[PDB]
């Protein structure tokens, strides 16, 4: 009614009691459900701890006795919000939202499911709208308000157990959620890793048979690859840096040590879900990111992912690499000589004479099997990827220039043999394309590949900038010039021909008598190579040094991502080839699983010293009494006991 | 090297001055400028009345003030623009 949730609101427990005898009279239970605030799905329960006064309403502990003594007291905690906007907002829900440990504990005695799906628009995925998610169940909840109590509650309290393993509509289980609530700020960052922590610490304790990080939501992500894909370095590095030093959690671990002789220790990184393995690896999810996805380009400064693709570069792709840039090398100097060379008489195609005339064609022929190589690589990169319009446009700059090099080549055969000489036109192109794309190539050097990464901005902020205003000038001024000339230069391309040779050095001032006003003609040329040359040219290369100073880091993790995208690429170019990537790592026993059989994994190898954590007295080393490779270890009985 | 937030902010104004003439050069096309806000109620004046007031949202994160037992919250029992919500008989009361 109204005078209820008037008297649920105001703490006033006095009231109540005379509706309890009301309430007794009839039933209570379709009462109660009729005494649900319309257009919400209220009852009276959730609309006590809304209104709150220091912790406690004490409307809450008597409107919990109507419930217990009059029959159906499930109906009142299971109730949630009806509307779709808060659909499945159980009164459990705003306890754990308040900070309220004993509500918490109140509720859950009475019932008060644990797994109540909070499905409503409010709690669903960002939106562009206002909203929190957390991931639906209550539990989520906790571990994304800093509840560690509540998170150990739920689990362990007496009578309902909350699930670790359990998911949301979108799949996303707790740890999930974890990931979708960081936000690349340190306090977040330093929260979530610890509770990230607990959990996945918990859930060994309780459930010690699960491997919480290997379940995949609805979109098969796991929380590891949902924090690359999304773009959370510090939980990224988290996971991957992650040493638990606590016995019954040391399979959790994922940062181990194999030895340590004195400041020397020798680190062993996991490589499960890295390399090429089956669903989502944290280098393709990187490396194959879609362009917004925050921290492309920091999530492979993580330690091991640049050791583990500069192990990758120095032992089969560097190799790969330099002789695909000899190939098109090769290629480039044999579309360079068959087009050199080239008949400069009569119509295509053309007939062979000599043997001159037949090298060429081998070079002619050879040179467009790359084009329909290079053509086919840009399918390829379609269709393996579907990326968006955006996508297509703004990162791939590399594979929308060796495509287009391919059309022209197309285009070149097209026109071959449809009887016109336009194939030139489009021959000269792709070998201006062509040898400007060994730029690309550039990339498997470290100060040629910075460079070449600084030459892409450049393009794009400081020359683009650049030749906006300077076209508009210089259509400007050249409007200007060719209307006050009369009858030669008196066209719109010759004037705007000769005022772009200002910016060049190769302006004459005085490229026209042909005109009726002088002071006119060179105050208007003035202004150009005063607003054109002194000011807009040297203005440019004063916005290059301020981009230098900035982009100096930016370029050299653009290079890494550069390179590790010819990795990965090099890697599944040679699913046939070699035989797969000569696997990057070792199978070493880290120690045991929990059931006690062995803990076999693929680990990458990185010494490290250290001249301040001398003592150090760690015992999570793995296989301490043989002290390194060398030949097979004793397993040191010490932490493993199986 | 010393111009480069300066300029941002002169082209911030340089915007507004645009944003205003736009506004001002409308008072008769569309018909003013659509308000660029919501009338909500905030709370009450001190003489009981509803206090109505065009005002402006902001969605802001916090991951330190955790806990911040508010009550200040105008209208926390909605959490949203949603539709109309409770007003909180806490702080008001009128
Ligand atoms: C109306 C017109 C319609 C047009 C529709 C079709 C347009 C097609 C072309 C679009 C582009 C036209 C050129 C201007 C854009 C810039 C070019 C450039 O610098 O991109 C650098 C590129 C980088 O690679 P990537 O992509 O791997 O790098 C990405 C990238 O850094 C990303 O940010 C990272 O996140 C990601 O990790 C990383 O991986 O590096 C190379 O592409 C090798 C070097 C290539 C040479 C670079 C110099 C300039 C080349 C262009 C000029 C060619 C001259 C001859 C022209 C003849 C005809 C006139
Ligand atoms: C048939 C004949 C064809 C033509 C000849 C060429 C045939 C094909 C040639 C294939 C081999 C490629 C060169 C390998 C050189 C040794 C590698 C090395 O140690 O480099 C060092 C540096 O060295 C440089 O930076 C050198 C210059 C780099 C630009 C490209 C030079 C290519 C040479 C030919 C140009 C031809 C141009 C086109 C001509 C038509 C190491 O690199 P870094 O700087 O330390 O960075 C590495 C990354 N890291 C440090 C992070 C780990
Ligand atoms: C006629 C005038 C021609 C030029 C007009 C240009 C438009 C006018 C004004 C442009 C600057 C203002 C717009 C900024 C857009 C930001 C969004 C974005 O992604 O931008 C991208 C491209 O942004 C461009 O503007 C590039 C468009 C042209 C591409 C190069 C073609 C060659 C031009 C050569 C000159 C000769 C032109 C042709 C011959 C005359 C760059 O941003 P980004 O790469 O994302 O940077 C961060 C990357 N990160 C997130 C990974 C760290
Ligand atoms: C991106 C390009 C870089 C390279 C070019 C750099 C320059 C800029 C490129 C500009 C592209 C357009 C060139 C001119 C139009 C086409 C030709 C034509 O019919 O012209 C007519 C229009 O006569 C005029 O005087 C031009 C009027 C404005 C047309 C251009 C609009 C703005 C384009 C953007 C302007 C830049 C500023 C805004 C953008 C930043 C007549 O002139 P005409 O050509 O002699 O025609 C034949 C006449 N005849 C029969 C007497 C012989
Ligand atoms: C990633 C960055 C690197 C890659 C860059 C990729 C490319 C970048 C560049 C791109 C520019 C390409 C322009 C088109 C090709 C050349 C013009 C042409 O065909 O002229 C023909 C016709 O031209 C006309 O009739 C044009 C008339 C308008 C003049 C404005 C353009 C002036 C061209 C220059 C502007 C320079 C601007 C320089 C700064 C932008 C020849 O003219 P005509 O028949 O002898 O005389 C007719 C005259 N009338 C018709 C006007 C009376
Ligand atoms: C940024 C905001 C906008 C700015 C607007 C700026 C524009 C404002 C200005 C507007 C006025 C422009 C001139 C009007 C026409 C005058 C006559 C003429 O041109 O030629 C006449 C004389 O030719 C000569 O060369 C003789 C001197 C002429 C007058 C010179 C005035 C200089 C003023 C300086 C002012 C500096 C202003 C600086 C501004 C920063 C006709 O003779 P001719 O056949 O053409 O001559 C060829 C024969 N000869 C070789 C013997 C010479
Ligand atoms: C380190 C890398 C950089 C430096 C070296 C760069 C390469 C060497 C440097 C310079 C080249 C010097 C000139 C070459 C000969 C002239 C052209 C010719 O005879 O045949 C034709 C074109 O030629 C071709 O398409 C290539 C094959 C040429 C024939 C001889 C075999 C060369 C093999 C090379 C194998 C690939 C390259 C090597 C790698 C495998 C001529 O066609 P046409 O229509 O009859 O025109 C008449 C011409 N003529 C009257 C003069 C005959
Ligand atoms: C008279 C002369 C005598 C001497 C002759 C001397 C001969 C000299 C040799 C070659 C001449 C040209 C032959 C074709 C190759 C073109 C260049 C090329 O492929 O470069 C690639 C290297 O390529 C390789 O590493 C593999 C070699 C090519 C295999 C397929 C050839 C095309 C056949 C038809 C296939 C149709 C079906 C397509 C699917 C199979 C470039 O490497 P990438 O790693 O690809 O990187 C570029 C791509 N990306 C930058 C966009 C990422
Ligand atoms: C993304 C697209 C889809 C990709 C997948 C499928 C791709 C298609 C599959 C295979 C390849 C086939 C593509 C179509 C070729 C048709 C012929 C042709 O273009 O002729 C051109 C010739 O050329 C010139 O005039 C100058 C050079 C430009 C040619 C550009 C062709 C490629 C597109 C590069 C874009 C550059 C611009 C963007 C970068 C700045 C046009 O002139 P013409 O017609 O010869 O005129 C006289 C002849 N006529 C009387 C018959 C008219
Ligand atoms: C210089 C490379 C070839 C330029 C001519 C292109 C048309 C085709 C020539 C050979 C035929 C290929 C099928
Ligand atoms: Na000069």
């Amino acid at each position: 009614r109204r005078s209820i949730f008037e008297a649920v609101a105001q703490n006033n427990c006095q009231d109540l009691e005379s509706l309890l005898l009301f309430l007794q009279k009839s039933k209570k239970h379709l009462t109660d459900n009729e005494f649900k605030d319309p257009e919400t799905g209220k009852t009276c329960l959730l609309k006590a701890m809304l209104n709150l006064h220091d912790g406690q309403n004490t409307t809450i502990p008597l409107l919990l006795e109507i419930a217990r003594q009059t029959d159906s007291l499930k109906e009142l905690v299971n109730a949630s919000y009806t509307d779709s906007y808060y659909k499945g907002q159980t009164a459990l829900h705003i306890a754990i939202e308040r900070r309220n440990m004993a509500l918490v504990t109140l509720l859950v005695e009475n019932g008060a499911d644990v797994q109540a799906a909070a499905h409503g628009d409010f709690f669903k995925k960002t939106k562009g709208r206002p909203g929190f998610y957390f991931g639906e169940l209550p539990l989520s909840l906790a571990a994304c308000t800093n509840q560690l109590g509540i998170v150990k509650f739920l689990l362990q309290n007496s009578w309902q157990t909350a699930d670790i393993s359990a998911r949301d509509s979108v799949g996303n289980t707790v740890l999930h959620a974890l990931v979708e609530v960081a936000d690349n700020t340190a306090d977040n960052t330093k929260f979530v890793t610890s509770m990230y922590n607990e959990i996945l610490m918990l859930g060994a304790k309780l459930h010690p048979t699960l491997k919480l990080e290997e379940l995949t939501n609805k979109k098969g992500m796991t929380p590891l690859a949902l924090a690359a894909g999304t773009g959370k370095i510090g939980v990224l590095a988290y996971i991957l840096q992650r040493e638990i030093q606590e016995p019954e959690c040391r399979h959790l671990s994922r940062k181990f040590t194999e030895w340590a002789y004195g400041p020397v220790h020798s680190s062993l990184y996991d490589l499960s879900c890295i390399d090429t393995c089956e669903k989502n690896s944290v280098l393709e999810v990187i490396a194959y990111s879609s362009s917004e996805t925050p921290n492309r380009h920091d999530m492979l400064l993580v330690e091991p992912l640049n050791r583990l693709l500069q192990d990758k570069w120095d032992r089969f792709v560097k190799r790969i690499f330099y002789f695909n840039f000899l190939v098109y090398c090769l290629y480039m100097i044999i579309f360079t000589m068959a087009a050199y060379y080239r008949p400069v008489d009569g119509l295509p195609p053309f007939k062979m004479e000599k043997t001159g005339d037949y090298f060429r064609v081998t070079g002619e022929i050879l040179s467009v099997l790359g084009g329909v190589y290079f053509f086919f690589r840009g399918i390829q990169y379609f269709l393996q990827r579907r990326p968006s319009m955006k996508t297509l446009f703004v990162d791939s700059y590399s594979e929308m220039l060796f495509f287009l090099q391919s059309l022209f080549m197309l285009a070149t055969v097209v026109l071959y043999f449809s009887h016109l000489k336009e194939y030139v036109a489009s021959m000269v192109f792709s070998l201006a394309l062509g040898w400007t794309n060994m730029l690309y190539y550039t990339r498997g050097f470290q100060q040629m590949g910075i460079y070449a990464v600084m030459i892409e901005k450049m393009i794009l902020r400081d020359l683009c900038r650049f030749m906006f205003v300077y076209i508009v000038f210089l259509f400007g001024f050249s409007t200007a010039v060719v209307t006050l000339i009369e009858d030669s230069y008196n066209s719109l391309y010759s004037t705007c021909l000769e005022l772009f040779k200002f910016t060049i050095g190769m302006g004459d001032l005085e490229f026209t008598e042909n005109y009726d006003f002088k002071a006119v003609f060179i105050i208007l040329l003035l202004a150009y190579v005063i607003l054109t040359y002194i000011l807009l040219l040297n203005m440019l290369i004063a916005l290059m040094g301020e981009t230098v100073n900035k982009i100096a880091q930016e370029s050299k993790n653009i290079w890494k991502l550069q390179r590790a995208i010819t990795i990965l690429d090099t890697e599944k170019s040679f699913l046939k080839c070699m035989r797969k990537a000569f696997r990057s790592g070792k199978l070493l026993q880290v120690g045991y699983t929990p059931d006690g059989k062995d803990d076999y994994r693929w680990c990458f190898r990185v010494d490290e010293v250290n001249w301040t954590t001398w003592n150090t007295n760690v015992g999570i080393i793995n296989e301490d009494p043989g002290n390194c490779e060398g030949v097979k270890r004793t397993l040191s009985f010490s932490l493993r006991s199986s």
